[PDB]
């Protein structure tokens, strides 16, 4: 009661958002009614959950999803349209099990799009039409994917096209990981501004920011807002969390964090949200991919089976050190 509110604090500054499913929004509901005003699907709203097969529409939990964001006055991001998982075998084939042509899968991007787009159309302010195309390794700017094989590189601003055309007055987003590394982000800056480039209709940039204690370094955060900036996009920072272990780190035995990590993940949440309040003039939402430790997606990525502690609430929905210090920049 005596608590802040995290988008209160922050009402001058950005949006503050949450990744959600019906389950999750019924254990942590009063998190959420207290401190968001942004909610994102964390995967009711991917391929795989919308059409399971072609022309067979499931959009109960995502209708779900978007009327108690409605209901508490909260805004919508949609994730995600065009991506290189959870997306069914069905889209890419034919009958016969072969690989469908370049028009047959550009019909049926369209028609996903359309559909998807048009339904919550007024109730969704902004989507991430393309997740996580560029290639977080190697010298390619591009990953692989049945999309980019079947259709060719240029998929991408097709699917920025049809999802202008269904709906106009949404923010359409590029949204990638490991988004401040120097390497991935001149990739990054490089694709997007050729799009820009072409007229294509991209509004924003979506920084997932998957962090750790120590990756990236602040510097390298600063460098990348102020390039994907420079670009005159809308930045959201869409998928907060910070991770307890490093990238090498796998170690299933750790049963709670030592106070060495809870304390320096505060400092850490501290500097991070300094800097955003820094770029508040291009930074306007910022979105944990959660909301307390009860529920991450780090228990089981990148190792199945463990458990980590990365949002600003514990598994009581108490705050945590770094709540303290995130809120007093
Ligand atoms: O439950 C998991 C879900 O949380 C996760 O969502 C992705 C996480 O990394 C980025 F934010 C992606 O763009 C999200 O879609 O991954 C899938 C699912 O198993």
């Amino acid at each position: 009661s005596s608590l802040p509110s995290l988008r209160d604090v922050f009402a001058n500054d950005f949006r503050i958002g949450a990744a959600v499913n019906p389950v999750t929004i019924e254990m942590q509901k009063q998190l959420l009614i207290d401190h968001v005003n942004s909610i994102t699907a964390e995967n009711h709203m991917k391929f795989e959950h919308l059409q399971p097969e072609e022309g067979k529409f499931t959009f109960q939990e995502a209708d779900r999803i978007v009327d108690f964001a409605c209901s508490h006055r909260m805004a919508v991001r949609g994730h995600t349209l065009v991506w290189h998982n959870q997306t069914p075998d069905w889209v890419f084939q034919d009958g016969q099990g072969h690989f469908v042509s370049r028009d047959v899968l550009l019909e049926r991007m369209k028609c996903h799009i359309s559909t998807v787009v048009r339904r919550y159309k007024g109730k969704i302010y902004c989507w991430d039409v393309i997740n996580e195309a560029v290639a977080d390794e190697g010298n390619e700017l591009l990953r692989p994917s049945k999309w980019r094989q079947i259709i060719g590189d240029d998929f991408m601003e097709q699917a920025f096209l049809y999802a202008y055309e269904a709906d106009p007055d949404a923010l359409l987003f590029y949204n990638d990981y490991n988004e401040c590394f120097p390497e991935k982000r001149e990739k990054i800056f490089a694709l997007v501004k050729s799009l820009r480039d072409k007229g294509i209709p991209i509004h924003g940039i979506g920084m997932q920011a998957h962090w750790s204690l120590t990756r990236p370094s602040l510097d390298e955060i600063r460098a990348a807002i102020e390039r994907y900036a420079s670009l005159g996009v809308v930045l959201h920072i869409t998928g907060l969390d910070v991770s307890m272990f490093e990238f090498h780190d796998r170690r299933t035995d750790l049963a709670a964090p030592t106070s060495e990590m809870i304390e320096r993940q505060a400092e850490r949440y501290g500097q991070i949200f300094a800097l955003f309040k820094e770029y508040r003039d291009v930074i306007q939402s910022v979105t944990f991919w959660g909301i307390a430790d009860d529920h991450t997606w780090l228990d089981n990525f990148p190792v199945h089976g463990r458990k980590n502690w990365p949002l600003l609430f514990d598994e009581q929905h108490k705050p945590k050190p770094a709540f303290w210090r995130a809120v007093s920049v």
